[PDB]
């Protein structure tokens, strides 16, 4: 069973932010336009018995003072009440400013992603679903006491905490254009959550981490945080060859109980960032290559969204990821028309109204040797036994 998180209230909240507007509606409506919803099990967002239960859940990671501030920000924006100088200073102390400003539903909006991803984790734990998709989740930058990169609450960290707290190891794979710093930091000292981010890094590029400083964890979590920074311009094939052996080696050595994949769509060639040149093509899209490989491991998996600022092309990609997941999990052939079906947001898919995006297409060897060494160090530190040459052969 492949699950997907949605709901009427969830849709309105996921569409209430100024930065991401109606992206989630385009995504879910295109999935619906392609007749995928009857193939999927709807997973409703988690709700709580009381304010105290909600607060307990969110402060499993975030600080009480930060959650207090995020609630107050919504309350202030809920009225005409412009912030006092003291309130501005309070918000600044949590980076609830500039790129992460307040809006009338900022706490409800960020809490909704947490509700969705926690529900997804529970459905995996109870084995109701083999894979769960949450295209309203994936906010990998939020820190314990700091908003960052349009992320206010870290739904990923809270979902992973629910998985490991259910011997359990989690592999987190972050495919976003940006380094998954918030998730990496949360599990820096934890050997049982191994994090792996592939991303662009360059001077002045957000958030700045995930590159040479390589730090890789600390304490009992030493060697447990993996990173592969790539230069601008990389295409589907080169990105696939860069991460492919790393993914397979992580699965062999870690033997994870769960995999959590952040599938931010800002690596697409048509994203306004214009840094990587990945596609959604399925003849092959780097995203689909990676997701297909992860799903072949037959490990219960959470697939999350993230970045993606070209909303129709994000919808194009995530619709294909959803169909691929159905096909790989259920063994059911999926046939998506190359033409965008008529539906509410059909006019947004100009100019050609095709499902393919409108695009025409040894430093990594050193990184591979470095990561192989780090994997061996992780395995030694943690008394894990693994076929050294079967893993080296992957590269
Ligand atoms: C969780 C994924 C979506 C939101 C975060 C993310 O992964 N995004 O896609 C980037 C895009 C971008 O340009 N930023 C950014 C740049 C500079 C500054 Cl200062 C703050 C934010 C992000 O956070
Ligand atoms: C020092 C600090 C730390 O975390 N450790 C450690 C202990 C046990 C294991 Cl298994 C791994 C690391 C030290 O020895
Ligand atoms: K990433
Ligand atoms: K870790
Ligand atoms: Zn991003």
């Amino acid at each position: 069973s492949v699950g997907i998180v949605y709901g009427d209230q969830y849709r309105q909240l996921c569409c209430s932010s100024p930065k991401f507007g109606d992206r989630y509606a385009l995504v879910m409506d295109l999935i619906n336009a392609y007749k995928l919803i009857p193939e999927l099990s709807r997973v409703p967002p988690l709700q709580w018995d009381s304010p105290s239960r909600m607060y307990e859940a969110v402060t499993a990671f975030h600080s009480t003072e930060y959650v207090d501030a995020l609630k107050k920000l919504q309350m202030l924006h809920c009225e005409e009440k412009e912030l006092t100088a003291d309130d501005e200073l309070l918000m600044d102390s949590f980076s609830l400013n500039y790129d992460c400003p307040g809006f009338p539903s900022v706490f409800d909006y960020s809490l909704a992603a947490v509700q969705g991803s926690l529900a997804a984790a529970s459905a995996l734990i109870c084995r109701h679903c083999e894979v769960v998709i949450n295209w309203g989740g994936g906010w990998h930058h939020a820190k314990r006491s700091e908003a960052s990169g349009f992320c206010y609450l870290n739904d990923i960290v809270l979902a992973i905490h629910r998985l490991v707290s259910s011997q359990t190891r989690v592999l987190y794979v972050d495919l976003d254009l940006h380094h998954g710093d918030g998730v990496e930091e949360a599990f820096w000292y934890s050997p049982r959550v191994v994090t792996f981010s592939v991303h662009h890094a360059s001077p002045g590029f957000f958030p700045g981490t995930g590159t040479w400083n390589f730090l890789n964890g600390a304490g009992r979590g030493r060697f447990s945080a993996f990173n592969l920074p790539l230069e601008e311009g990389i295409n589907d094939l080169d990105w696939s060859n860069a991460i492919g052996p790393i993914l397979d080696s992580l699965n062999i050595v870690i033997q994870p109980s769960y995999v959590v994949v952040q599938c931010g769509a800002d690596c697409l060639a048509t994203d306004p960032h214009r840094i990587f040149r990945l596609t959604n093509f399925y003849p092959l899209s780097g995203y689909l290559y990676a997701i297909k490989k992860i799903l072949s491991w037959k490990v219960p998996t959470l697939i999350l969204g993230g970045g993606g600022y070209n909303f129709p092309d994000t919808a194009r990609l995530w619709t294909r990821v959803t169909a691929l997941t159905i096909e790989e999990v259920k063994g059911k052939k999926m046939t998506i028309s190359p033409e965008i079906p008529e539906h509410s947001y059909f006019s947004r898919y100009g100019p050609d109204f095709e499902l393919d995006i409108d695009y025409f297409p040894d430093s990594i060897q050193k990184h591979h040797r470095r990561i192989l060494e780090q994997l061996r160090n992780y395995a030694d530190l943690n008394k894990l036994i693994y076929d050294y040459d079967q893993v080296y052969q992957l590269y």
